[PDB]
């Protein structure tokens, strides 16, 4: 099944953060609208946030996640948290090799702000 | 119902991080084992990482996230995920006043790591 | 923070099932746009399914779950989660009593039917 | 990434309930510890219980949903929710087509029970 792919309220700000757990350079794109957004990159063993910024879900509200390492695209998991029918987690894991811990970029989208 | 705890497994290494989305300062504490083991603070409406760690689990895998704001509790909610039977979130939102947005302080605490 | 209330997408068939896991008799109220649209009651500490229908979510959207214990309401515990982006589960747990397993009565709600 | 498998905590009992929402006859198996434990098979377009039953998750706690129509396996999607640190339900969706509702039959698993 497609992963990475959520549905925000349109027009609405959201804030993107990525950690890193891996030997692998992370890249992790942001589409919105169908259009790169946003793009991180980093590297890090130890959880270390490689990238965190606030977007905005575009008029279709489709927001996608592309993790990749040295252009090769890591497979993902995800799913959608809605705690007390309001606060929103969109969260994604990544796989950039073959020990399966999908932590090699962890991807968090929260909303809303403010 | 009892929200912020967590139990994770034994002696493993996890990382917690805190957002800030309110105009007051949010002070978020880490317990372990019903000791306080990471504090964060910060003040931002616009999803400031306020504070990231790394720690271990310790034999009784019990984790608490506690979130106050001028020294008052806020109102918590949480749950945790798992995705392909492997990769764990346990999230945290918060409340410090009464537009319910519950985002005041959100925290994400996520493992495995490396 | 509220529980068990959620917001579906209006005019939409869902599917709500409960289990009973506990000594005593739940009472499981099922109100759409605040009016009740289903009614379960039942023992068993087993997971039997006292009760599962289909109901539409109507103009409103609004999908609230209730749980009482011969007239006492019962603690509420609640998430909403998407996977692949399309399917949905509204999720209660409920507690009657003192050992917080809050699984007396259990509700899901899944949508889209068909 | 693998879906529709769970480990749940060894010699536990736990409901497995399936539903069905699609023109073909749904035939979901349910394996602890890598062999079959329940099978469910069913047709309904309007997510009628085709099974639901308590098993125990054995020794190895491992516990996996695979869903299948006319021999050809369904496309998994799935995820486990564990409300405050006590309830969980395991999820499964699965597609047996190209409409991607994931609905086709809808698996929940939950524990602990009693
Ligand atoms: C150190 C290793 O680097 C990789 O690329 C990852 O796939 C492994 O999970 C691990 O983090
Ligand atoms: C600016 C406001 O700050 C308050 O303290 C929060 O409770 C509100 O949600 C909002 O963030
Ligand atoms: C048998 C017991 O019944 C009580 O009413 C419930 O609160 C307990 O969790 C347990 O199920
Ligand atoms: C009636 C249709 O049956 C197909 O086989 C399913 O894939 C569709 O989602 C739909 O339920
Ligand atoms: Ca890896
Ligand atoms: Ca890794
Ligand atoms: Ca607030
Ligand atoms: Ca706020
Ligand atoms: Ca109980
Ligand atoms: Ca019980
Ligand atoms: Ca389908
Ligand atoms: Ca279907």
């Amino acid at each position: 099944a497609t992963q990475g792919v959520f549905t925000l309220p349109a027009n609405t700000r959201f804030g993107v953060t990525a950690f890193a757990n891996s030997s692998g350079t992370q890249t992790v794109n942001v589409l919105v609208n169908n259009e790169t957004a946003a793009t991180f990159s980093g590297q890090s063993t130890n959880n270390a946030v490689i990238g965190t910024q606030v977007l905005n879900s575009g008029s279709s509200g489709k927001v996608q996640v592309q993790v990749s390492v040295n252009g090769r695209p890591s497979d993902l998991v995800s799913a959608q948290v809605i705690l007390t029918n309001e606060l929103n987690f969109a969260l994604v894991g990544s796989e950039d090799g073959t020990d399966n811990d999908y932590n090699d970029a962890v991807v968090v989208i929260n909303w809303p702000l403010g």
